[PDB]
């Protein structure tokens, strides 16, 4: 369903668009947006969302102690993430595996690219 919920938490620019903007061309108007870990985690308390995507910096929270926190969330802890950044680091892309990221992303990125990515993702978690 196109009528699946997004969470787009940090800044979500990508070089020439916004998360948002890609996911209304796929077909995805469903969504709604946080600031920061912190944001984020108060408004997924409302509940009804099904997947969210996050920028790695952000000020307060940032994207891996976000993840850490969704995971052990026994509410939440089968929730679909993808991480999103502008700097691929070994280290980063390590750290976001084993913390259980679904995926991970590097700006800038086009339309065709998240529909892979998306796609990816919803095979391997059957949806």
């Amino acid at each position: 369903d196109k009528e699946l919920k997004f969470l787009v938490v940090g800044n979500g620019g990508t070089g020439k668009s916004t998360v948002r903007n890609l996911l209304k061309e796929l077909g995805f108007n469903n969504v709604e947006d946080a600031e920061d870990g912190v944001d984020a985690l108060n408004k997924l308390q409302a509940g009804g969302y099904g997947f969210v995507i996050s920028d790695w910096n952000m000020p307060n929270m940032d994207g891996l102690e976000l993840l850490k926190t969704i995971r052990a969330d026994g509410a939440m802890s089968a929730l679909p993430v993808l991480m999103v950044t502008a700097e691929a680091k070994k280290e980063n892309i390590i750290a976001a595996a084993q913390a259980g990221a679904s995926g991970y992303v590097v700006k800038p990125f086009t339309a065709a690219t998240l529909e892979e990515k998306l796609n990816k993702i919803f095979e391997k978690l059957g949806m």
